[PDB]
């Protein structure tokens, strides 16, 4: 599969496997897990999206029972991984209340236990999960450079960040964050007008795009006739299509596909073979809003 | 009339005529085309404000036939034109849906089209429509540089673009945009407060402002009555009034009028005779808002 | 009580006392005056809060006949004063509406007046009291930059100005405006995730916060009940505990407390006393918001 360079220090696969239901599966055996990671492979999906919190702090160790019964399978993938949301879960079960935790002290202890369930010496991209409003952008900062320095971490980036976030923490570090992710899909458009996609585009950052299917909603009438019409017309399922618009945009959006169906996993790089034209960009785009695109502002 | 420098080589009168219902009148032969550009030069109205898109893709040509028959009158206005929406209409009917295109590709041949249109070599201003969410901001800066330095576009600028837009692309630019055309009335406010204004007035930048009247929607109580009690203060109609409360604001707002009436044309530069005051800027304003401005937090 | 430096040339103390009520109070005799002063010395607070227009224009003259017949009393206190709102009170009743006025000529004759009504050669800091939807940021910029020159003003800043307001009044300036006094408290939260408090933190400037204990409608359930269970586990009020939820925040905020109650002014360095811990702060916040922080998007 086509690689995306985030930086000159990270390259993923163009899309990447969000392993966040790992868990969920009743087979949870590193059989399991290995055959899921090489039905990924097998499309060229290299990269695996993790967050300590997954699984409520089991899903990167169930991985990690995969990766530890498979030499050489860590070295096959780029892991990413997230931190910095502390529920009342597994490790964190003393926690009293739901909260982030941004400080260098968590963020490192977050990582060690990544690394630990895992059974790997470094991650490839380590995110902040979400923005943080008692966020220490001097103490994250420094964290996140020290990480990065270290090796145990090869790149940086933020999750669910507004751009002023973006900016907060970028003031405070030495390293570029290299991405942003972010919902993104036919049925979440509004960062493709708020500024949000705007101040990553103007960074020349690609963001992740997390629920690029619309969460589940968008399969469940004018926008899935008119992605059933295209895929049809290109021999690709409703799906490859809604996947194909996000890789359409300039900005170099990164989909995030979370399935446990080795069917799906099997057919995700069908996105890849779909033209998406200008006019057909705006054909879904215009279903999804509900409205045409504003015309002349003299009429 | 006063004279507006946008950039050091960019000067428009400080009223434009705007041309978008010049194939609506019943009359577009050239010598009623004349006639309305020579009732704005009596006037010292020299700037005239186009659109490929106007009059579905055929009012630059209605312009177009009086100037090619009028020789010397090119050399007498300024000429603003915009390009980068797509409707299915005249010379775009194969278009499938209204979709936006500012590819160099479509920017060159839409330039190209005015020139044709319009029977000139030059157009002193290009602007790009509409903020396009599918804008690759490297590729459509690059055409915009390349315009400029080969003399057919004297400068560039962008309309409806929201600060993050302009941002974007001019972060891709090594010219500068020189204006941004948006809404602007006492029955269009937002752009004061919501931080539109304020960063085209921290850039140095003059906004064009269309439906400068409110769209009709004005004319059509407590706001009215202000504006002709100031009007008849001041030997004016009620429509001077409400431009002159456009031309007070220290961002150097340039109004775009859209009438095809001679007589609203013959009148037009009254808004300049207008002495509006800061406290008559606030009575108008408040009137429009509907409620007093924001007083002190403590009371 | 601990100082804030917010610039090298300006340091408050951590709580800052409100002045708004000075004038509300049926005795404004300087004996009065003077009691309420010494009450916020003996808790260390040295800095008062005053604005031109508290009082529709006579507060810092009530002030200011405290400080006359105190010799002395000037020097132990900081004073933070504000000017742009024409309201038609006192000397501006010849005032036709309620307008704002950033011109130097206004801001220099209410620095003087300032100055003439509490009997002092210099204020602390001055700020622009409201973002001005007509301002001129070049006449403002270089009328605050002669104050500062001028040592009539210690240093500047401004009020209720959203984060394209600073931007576009700091970019005309060459001293630094070293705060913004914005609503900040357990009931006015969306500074917290909306990107003004972000900018105030990514500048490393400390705001000022207004209203801190919610403007009276906090003490008028469960975020009640949780603020008396924390303060009576610490040994003081709940509204020593609504103030540290702000003193917590690592930008540095500066509540203003506006109280003529002598026995809440007693107090009002309890705040000190809390610790807060990141948890805490988060369960305040979240009963404030009145729903969870959004936690894995993933789920």
């Amino acid at each position: 599969m086509q690689r995306i360079a985030l930086s000159d220090k990270l390259e993923l696969s163009r899309i990447v496997y969000g392993m966040w239901r790992i868990g969920d599966d009743a087979d949870t055996s590193p059989a399991h897990v290995q055959a899921k990671i090489e039905a990924c492979l097998a499309q060229g999906i290299t990269t695996m999206d993790q967050a300590d919190i997954y699984g409520g702090y089991t899903a990167e160790a169930i991985l990690g029972g995969g990766l530890k019964a498979a030499p050489g399978l860590r070295d096959k993938i780029e892991i990413v991984t997230k931190c910095g949301i502390v529920a009342p879960a597994g490790r964190h079960s003393s926690a009293r209340v739901k909260h982030y935790d941004t400080t260098a002290g968590h963020i490192n202890v977050s990582v060690e236990a990544s690394l630990r369930d895992m059974g790997t010496d470094h991650v490839d991209l380590l995110l902040i999960h979400r923005p943080d409003p008692l966020i220490d952008a001097e103490e994250t900062g420094k964290a996140l450079d020290a990480l990065v320095a270290s090796g145990k971490v090869k790149a940086v980036g933020v999750s669910n960040f507004r751009p002023w976030d973006f900016s907060l923490l970028q003031s405070a570090m030495s390293n570029r964050l290299v991405t942003n992710q972010i919902e993104m899909s036919l049925l979440a458009t509004d960062t493709f007008t708020n500024g949000d996609l705007a101040y990553l585009q103007e960074k020349r950052v690609s963001p992740m795009a997390w629920s690029p299917l619309g969460g589940g909603s968008l399969f469940s009438g004018g926008t899935m006739a008119a992605l059933q019409r295209i895929g049809k017309e290109q021999g690709v399922d409703a799906t490859a299509v809604a996947i194909a618009w996000l890789l359409r945009h300039p900005a170099k959006i990164v989909p995030v596909l979370g399935t446990n169906n080795l069917e799906r996993i099997r057919t995700a790089a069908d996105a890849l073979r779909v033209t998406m034209d200008r006019q057909t960009w705006f054909e879904l785009y215009t279903l999804a809003i509900g409205k045409e695109v504003a015309l002349e502002h003299h009429h």
